[PDB]
């Protein structure tokens, strides 16, 4: 089976007018997992997996935009339970730096809170992820994920850091947070801009890049331009139904 | 200024795919009120008004249906101040009786939690809302808000009671949660049926009825058929971008 990654969601902090915050769908086989759960992902998520299909959620961290459907997502599951739909409890994997927030994920027996280790591999299904923690106001994990024949690693919300380099070595799809453009500094507010999602994906030899965590002002192409004065592969800016398949 | 109201949301529980969870924009000359804010409703409140044309939030109760894109529109607000957009707190109201919950409402100079009280009119803008307890597995709301000249009640969510008669009598526009068909009791999940928003309407003589807070199975239009069974007036099923206007 091949790996497809489906752009549910990609907008930085809140959607813009009929789209959608972070949110990304994993595809292998039968086995579907949702990485992040922002703003209108269910809503999006739902046009392309029923929410019995979905199999696992994983979260980068906590900030609103990230999970603001996951109390959406616990009662679908309570209504699926209800309509007969099947009993399985649905795994939500996060960190549990802030306990706080780890607590809500488990609802009944419909949604399970999982914390996963940061230095330890996490098997989901078909797929294997390693995490890296980000330069984040709050607590956040990037992630690498693999089937074995392909490699997508994702940011998650980070400003820039050396690290990501060695994390994301030879990945075939680099998706990439990238709320500012590329003559303003994103780092007093834990982001990136076009300039640095490129020298990643640059000297981490990446297959590809996509920028997403996009802003609400400017022209977003010029996101792309900028970032290929960086890097010489193939850039592409995200949209929801946004699709990579390897 | 004639007083409009846009139905943004209108699934119970969870979002079908690409639809939205409990939200109602009313609108007031350049006043505009969002009543809930739950799932996707702020994606798709932003087609008809930007986050900062939005005079106020009330809330009727703290179910994630109903709540659930209050995180991302405080992030909104944060981001609007970033860009220069105009400083001013938009005022969320919500019930006190959960203290944790309405603690949330409140994010630095952006958004300013108001209790409201049950037992008083409250004043937004030019209209005037008053309350009535519902029968819910938490505490809840309902609403009757009115402009001087038409009056329009949300039920929010409640199993059926009397005092939901006088409460509504002579309104407009009975909008009325009808999660259960006729054939079936909402009262052990704290809803109505269809023949229950009936009954109000018709002992309340509504001037028209409204059925949302939609199940997730069944055909949708025998709500109304079922409704009409019991009222004689008119009787439409909500949907995002229902208009009502007096
Ligand atoms: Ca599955
Ligand atoms: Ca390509
Ligand atoms: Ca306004
Ligand atoms: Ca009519
Ligand atoms: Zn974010
Ligand atoms: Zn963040
Ligand atoms: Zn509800
Ligand atoms: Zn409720």
């Amino acid at each position: 089976d091949p790996m497809k990654v489906t752009v549910i969601g990609c907008y930085g902090g809140f959607p813009a007018a009929n789209e959608a915050t972070s949110g990304y769908l994993f595809q292998s086989g039968d086995y579907s997992l949702l990485v992040d759960c922002g703003s209108a992902v269910l809503s999006k998520l739902f046009g392309y997996v029923p929410a019995e299909k979905l199999d696992a959620v994983i979260l980068s961290h906590y900030h609103h935009d990230h999970i603001a459907d996951i109390g959406p997502l616990q009662f679908a599951k309570q209504v699926g339970s209800f309509l007969g739909k099947g009993e399985h409890t649905l795994p939500i994997y996060g960190h549990d730096a802030d306990i706080e927030q780890f607590q809500k994920l488990t609802y009944k027996t419909h949604t399970k809170g999982i914390a996963f280790q940061p230095d330890q591999p996490l098997t989901a299904g078909p797929f294997t992820i390693t995490f890296l923690k980000t330069i984040h106001p709050v607590t956040c994990y990037a992630m690498r994920i693999t089937d074995g024949s392909h490699t997508v690693v994702y940011t998650a919300d980070s400003s820039y850091q050396d690290s990501f380099i060695p994390f994301s070595e030879n990945a075939d799809l680099l998706i990439s947070e990238c709320n500012f453009y590329a003559d303003q500094d994103g780092t007093s507010a834990g982001h990136m801009n076009s300039l640095e999602a490129g020298r990643i994906a640059k000297e981490a030899g990446a297959g590809e890049l996509l920028l997403t965590h996009l802003p609400h002002f400017g022209v977003h192409d010029n996101l792309r331009k900028e970032a290929k004065t960086v890097f010489s592969g193939e850039v592409n800016i995200a949209k929801s139904g946004f699709v990579w398949e390897g």
